[PDB]
């Protein structure tokens, strides 16, 4: 097939600044940086990724591949890499998200997050999935936690550098290791879910275990409360037994955006009007000479 003509960057480490630590965990430690590429006069919000601290050669193997996977996108939906500095432990750079993911946001600004945004977020996973697909890609882990937040108003889907999460899985993947653009249909409606309950964990308490017997009887995620019929009934397409049955993304696209257009007719929620989250207005933005990755290009 086509040849990955995708072009890997490679940072030296005087180039850029590790602020703060935003997360540590069993994949190491993601730190806010910036980027002060040569003498170009521009300072871009980074965020970095090294593998802890120790350097096995079978660790540095699965950070390059997830390198690999990063710089061979390109979308507005889809986050990218930036690129690779190449340390004793090698590091990811990559544009900065300030709101974090869609999981936490969600989890912590319920009170203000109105019908637009919700559906404004469900058209934009779309579009990145929709990507993926053209690009012959299957993300295998489609999650909120997996969607990072650039602002309130624009997200992208991350964590594709993957190509065990049980309950986001389609029913092919659970018990026959089945991963086509169709299962991802089944992880974005268990998405779509997470984000209408505002966070809520599925099949709350239920094993792992049972979720196969659970979906082969014919049990699903239930209605959210602010979910209409309409809105539900997209959830339930992504949910079944024929993956050629379940929608594409460009339906899904096309879907939400209808309902996009009068968002109150399909998603109810109380004190919806009066809500509003951070935008471009007062103090949404050193801090001299900063410039986003998405308009820095060289
Ligand atoms: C702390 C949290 C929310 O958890 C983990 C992780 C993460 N993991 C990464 N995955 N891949 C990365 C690359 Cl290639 C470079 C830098 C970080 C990562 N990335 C971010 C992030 C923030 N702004 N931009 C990316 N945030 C998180």
């Amino acid at each position: 097939e086509a040849p990955n003509q995708a072009l890997l960057r490679i940072l030296k480490e005087t180039e850029f600044k590790k602020i703060k630590v935003l997360g540590s965990g069993a994949f190491g430690t993601v730190y806010k940086g910036l980027w002060i590429p040569e003498g170009e006069k521009v300072k871009i919000p980074v965020a970095i990724k090294e593998l802890r601290e120790a350097t096995s050669p079978k660790a540095n193997k699965e950070i390059l591949d997830e390198a690999y996977v990063m710089a061979s996108v390109d979308n507005p939906h889809v986050c990218r890499l930036l690129g690779i500095c190449l340390t004793s432990t090698v590091q990811l750079i990559m544009q900065l998200m300030p709101f974090g993911c869609l999981l936490d946001y969600v989890r912590e600004h319920k009170d203000n997050i109105g019908s637009q945004y919700l559906l404004n977020w469900c058209v934009q996973i779309a579009k990145g999935m929709n990507y993926l697909e053209d690009r012959r890609l299957v993300h295998r882990d489609l999650a909120a936690r997996n969607v990072l937040v650039k602002t309130p108003q624009h997200v992208k889907i991350t964590d594709f550098g993957r190509a065990v999460p049980i309950k986001w899985m389609a029913l092919e993947s659970i018990l026959h290791r089945i991963y086509t653009h169709q299962s991802d249909v089944w992880s974005y409606g268990v998405t779509v879910w997470e984000l209408m309950t505002f966070g809520s964990k599925p099949y709350d308490g239920i094993p792992a275990s049972e979720i196969s017997s659970i979906l082969e009887k014919g049990e699903r995620l239930p209605q959210p409360p602010i979910c209409t019929i309409d809105v539900y009934m997209i959830m339930v397409k992504c949910w079944m037994i024929d993956a050629d049955s379940r929608p594409k993304f460009r339906e899904l696209i096309i879907e939400f955006s209808k309902m996009a257009r009068d968002p109150q007719r399909y998603l109810v929620i109380q004190g919806d009007e009066r809500m509003h989250l951070p935008s471009p207005t007062d103090s949404n933005f050193d801090m001299d000479d900063v410039v986003d990755a998405d308009e820095y290009l060289i």
